[PDB]
């Protein structure tokens, strides 16, 4: 144990946001498609239901935060650097805000089956998910999941 600086950030710039959990950015002068991996968004392409535009969904959320970002950094984990489908596996930081956590904490993304050993910030997302759940944020909001009394 005993480590300084959790994981490693590499400089990036957005080319296009494919959707919420999958983006294509310019990684060191070359276009690489990245998937956030730990997070998985529901109904990925369209709003949850579609009755008025309540919920810009992860697609626009990720897009907006990375476009407004001064700095875009991709943080690669301890495991594999790229996904089975050749997507980059990194925690993308938009302006220093980790997109993964931001999607989850606001309730636009859920924690999925994280492909270990790529899991350093799984815990962070897990708590942020639980956070979103107890506040019934947009994907946890009374619609698909309408639980209570």
């Amino acid at each position: 144990a005993t480590s300084t600086k959790k994981l490693h950030k590499e400089p990036a710039t957005l080319i296009k946001a494919i959707d919420g959990d999958t983006v294509k950015l310019m990684y060191k002068g070359q276009p690489m498609t990245f998937r956030l991996l730990l997070v998985d968004t529901p109904s990925t392409k369209h709003p949850k239901k579609g009755v008025e535009k309540y919920g810009p969904e992860a697609s626009a959320f990720t897009k907006k935060m990375v476009e407004n970002a001064k700095k875009i950094e991709v943080e690669f984990d301890k495991g594999q650097r790229t996904d089975k489908y050749g997507r980059g596996l990194a925690y993308i930081y938009a302006d220093g805000k980790m997109v993964n956590e931001a999607l989850v904490r606001q309730g636009l993304a859920k924690v999925a089956y994280v492909y270990k050993p790529n899991n350093t910030h799984e815990q962070l997302l897990r708590k942020s998910e639980a956070q979103a759940k107890k506040e019934k944020l947009n994907i946890w909001s009374e619609d698909n999941a309408d639980s209570g009394q």
